[PDB]
């Protein structure tokens, strides 16, 4: 099985004027490659996918792509939606311009049950060549890939390779490892990178990594050569600034963070999504004194 | 203000070897008309919206609009998306398409704050001059329309009349009403739609009103009416249909509901929505023998 793991970013998606800055997008990628990172995930969730054209999804695929090249880090390419025939297009758009592999969300809002999740995911996976990687946020969708339809996805799925869990659920990712032990798990919460590394876990995609690639790379890289002791230490040391990015919802937290540390432009989101609170503005300024950001 | 309320219908949108059946969709539309429904909600949850493209979202609701030319039955067509700009060119589409309104449900996946959802809500009041609707369905989108923020957009917005609340929570339907008894509640629960009703409530968008309009009709404008004995006593004889048309996702059980009674010729979805496992195929075909299925 060709997998797609280490430390992973969740990028971030400058707007400037109403636009994606293009040329804060690459610088980024470029930031992030400098850090130990081993691979950059275009235009998900903590990219606003959701408020973003389909073009402006054709760009920052385009530009991630690009600014990867001749490098060893990889493009896993957000390519998910709750509508399997959008779903399958988006696999074959990702993989058509040059992405190493695809992050597949669970369908959100329809709910769909467990044997439509595997035909929706069976579906995806058969459209491509390329890495798949299934997505689990139950907060965020409204349903729940189970241990038992991943592993079968897993199993009956070739391009399949494992999941990136944000479910709060340490049970659920020793019933993922002990049943199937071959599989990526992926981490997809900050705050518990360690205890989902320590227990077999190839990799994270993270949101603070947008922030703090060194750190986070630094402590997937530890935990994957089995130095548990110095994996924790960064861990525990970064538990501050983990929760604090999800004071709001995620990517509000972070853009400010970029934006506090003078990495983007502008404080600027697209609609639903919009600035936060000035308490909570103020809280995020003052976890950050904490940490030596690096610069690009 | 301008207002929907009254026994509304979430239509179900028949499919037939992959595309919408246009001319049963039509067919079932006036037999909600003909069995006392007062609007019904094209292309929403209960429509598979997620998988509908642009143009049978036109078509839907083109024939929706058309069906009830005529009579006293109001369109309330599905405009939500969690991309505002989105939402806004939905709510545009949906007036400049002959609906009397929409509803609008909240941002689904992306958890906006409190202050997204306001400015989300306002710039889709202001893009129309028709009445916009609130959807709360949190078990769906991941966030939730608080109080507060409900009555701030009833207040501040002409169009926002109301909400169509489907959060088991009949201590906020207290909240609502207590606090702005102007407002327009609509129960999007079909189990409590005398519970809702009972505490001030105006009408109803059902899913039960597909298979037995009649009776979720005569249930709205008894309770309309004050007669809440004969109210309740329609909401009592539904409660086993209202639960076992949500043993799976909403819309797998009704679509199956209404194949099993023979007012659509195939039980069909599409991904990753899937027919109901053969368990609660019996099931559902069992509770229907119970009730009285109005033909066209
Ligand atoms: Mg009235
Ligand atoms: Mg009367």
């Amino acid at each position: 099985k060709n997998i797609i793991i280490g430390a992973m970013t969740a990028l971030i998606t400058p707007f400037k004027n109403g636009k994606v800055d293009e040329q804060s997008y690459a610088r980024l990628i470029k930031r992030q490659i400098e850090n130990g990172i081993d691979a950059v995930v275009p235009v998900g969730t903590t990219g606003e996918s959701a408020t973003l054209t389909h073009e402006e999804h054709r760009t920052c695929i385009e530009i991630a792509v690009e600014t990867c090249k001749g490098t060893k880090v990889k493009v896993l390419a957000g390519a998910g939606s709750n509508a399997t025939h959008a779903a399958v297009g988006l696999a074959k758009f990702a993989k058509e311009h040059g992405a190493d592999g695809i992050l597949s969300v669970a369908p959100y809002y329809n709910k769909p049950t467990q044997q439509g999740l595997y035909e929706h995911y069976k579906a995806i996976a058969q459209s491509v060549d390329i890495p798949v990687l299934l997505y689990n946020v139950p907060g965020r969708t409204g349903c729940e890939i189970s241990t038992d339809t991943i592993i079968k996805l897993f199993r009956d799925c070739e391009n399949i390779y494992g999941v990136k869990e944000a479910s709060g659920n340490i049970d659920k990712c020793v019933d993922l490892l002990a049943h199937e032990p071959r599989m990526m798990l992926i981490s997809g919460e900050d705050a518990i990178n360690y205890p989902i590394l320590s227990n077999g876990g190839k990799g994270v995609i993270s949101v603070t990594s947008n922030l703090l690639p060194d750190m986070i790379s630094a402590l997937t890289h530890f935990a994957l050569d089995e130095n548990y002791k110095e994996a924790k230490k960064i861990n525990d040391e970064l538990y501050n600034i983990n929760k604090i990015l999800f004071c709001e919802s995620n990517p509000i937290p972070i853009k400010t963070a970029m934006y506090l540390a003078g990495l983007i432009e502008s404080l600027e989101f697209r609609l639903p999504l919009c600035s936060p609170s000035k308490e909570n503005f103020a809280k995020i300024e003052e976890v950050m004194k904490k940490y030596k950001i690096k610069g690009f």
